[PDB]
């Protein structure tokens, strides 16, 4: 715990938190998601992406300009501080970054790229 | 216009238009729905179903359990008025009823039943 959180997005377009805050004694942080639900993956799915949120807007648009097969993302895109894959009903997938990588007074947003979730799905992170 | 109606639905989830009228001079009423935009149907469809607002939560529930294969909409479902197939971007579908399904001093409403969109995308139908 502490260094990490557990976010589920469902079939209702949603995340289950819109917050999460970074400690700064953590040199690394973990996200783990999870998918309840039943739908799959090519109309409902998700995952979880951070970046600024200055740059929010240009990923989102990126990532749709990419397609499914890229998991909505655009490849080897450096304004993405960490990301999931895209996953379906009843998958679930971690990852983990270099707190260093992120610096106080500046502020982050995650989300998910699939076309439109991000109207609902989005949430700040800070490093406190 | 005269009995009938031109209705959109874009790739940021949204209809151009949240309240339609109907007259009751009008024997039979039109709603004529196309779909602006790139996306294709799997990620983005839209379509205009009608039903009393009562009705709106079970029939939005039974066509997400239905699938995409069904058009999000459980067959010869009793508490649709009407509607539409599902289209993606680029195509088109219409639909007629009958202004006899309709009663005065009920409220109706209009919304797509693809999973997650009828949050956003949803309006008033009122006989006048
Ligand atoms: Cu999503
Ligand atoms: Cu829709």
């Amino acid at each position: 715990a502490q260094c990490s959180v557990d976010i589920q997005g469902n079939d209702q377009m949603q995340f289950n938190t819109n917050a999460i805050t970074v400690d700064k004694s953590c040199k690394q942080f973990t996200v783990n998601l999870s998918h309840p639900g039943n739908l799959p993956k090519n109309v409902m799915g998700h995952d979880w992406v951070l970046s600024t949120a200055a740059d929010m807007q240009g990923v989102v648009t990126d990532g749709m300009a990419s397609g499914l097969d890229k998991d909505y993302l655009k490849p080897d895109d450096s304004r993405v501080i960490a990301h999931t894959k895209l996953i379906g009903s009843g998958e679930k997938d971690s990852v983990t970054f270099d707190v260093s990588k992120l610096k106080e007074g500046e502020q982050y947003m995650f989300f998910c790229t699939f076309p439109g979730h991000s109207a609902l799905m989005k949430g700040t992170l800070t490093l406190k």
